[PDB]
């Protein structure tokens, strides 16, 4: 049987918050509770002098029925583990979702795609109970067949290659 624990996941092997800046393009999303980012999510990532990265995103998001489009603003903050993050959240508008969640880079090659994940809430035998992840392409016209291979399997390291819809870029936002 699979091990599940998010104990157990392994993240990006000396993380390099450098080669991870610029555009990334959200492929596909796993739902936590209460989803947030809809669809047209596009992430821009940044470190500066000090070493500190932190991120920018826009997209169309839940508000309520309702729908909007969003620019959203995210603090890393550095923990033991270099490709694992805290971020900080909030909306430029108040009233958006803002909060502190978990930050992992799962896996990356820098240059073509991404796998994130955080776990919000653990059960109590070390499984999620309330996840997210996002797989990120460098191009929104989506990732070339080795990389989705990887992805594939890094989402099944993740318990989540079930779960998991397509994110769209449509010019909405
Ligand atoms: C994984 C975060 C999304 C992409 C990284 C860019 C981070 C900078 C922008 C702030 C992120 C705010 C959104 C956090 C809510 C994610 C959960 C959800 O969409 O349902
Ligand atoms: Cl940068
Ligand atoms: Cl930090
Ligand atoms: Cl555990
Ligand atoms: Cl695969
Ligand atoms: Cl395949």
């Amino acid at each position: 049987e699979r091990d599940c624990r998010v104990s157990s996941f392994r993240v990006k092997e000396n993380f390099d918050k450098a080669r991870f800046s610029g555009t990334w393009y959200a492929m596909a999303k796993k739902d936590p509770e209460g989803l947030f980012l809809q669809d047209n999510i596009v992430a821009e990532f940044s470190v500066d002098e000090t070493g500190q990265m932190s991120a920018t995103a826009k997209g169309r998001v839940r508000l309520l029925n309702w729908d909007v489009c969003a620019d959203m603003v995210g603090t890393f903050t550095d923990t033991e583990d270099p490709a694992k993050f805290k971020m900080k959240y909030w909306g430029v508008a108040s009233f958006l979702q803002k909060g502190n969640d978990d930050h992992w880079i799962v896996d990356t090659d820098y240059d073509t795609y991404a796998v994130q994940y955080s776990c919000r809430l653990l059960n109590l035998d070390g499984t999620c109970a309330d996840s997210y992840s996002f797989v990120f392409s460098r191009d929104p016209n989506g990732l070339p067949p080795e990389a989705q291979k990887i992805v594939r399997q890094r989402q099944e390291e993740l318990c989540l290659a079930r779960q998991y819809r397509l994110i769209v870029h449509n010019g909405y936002c």
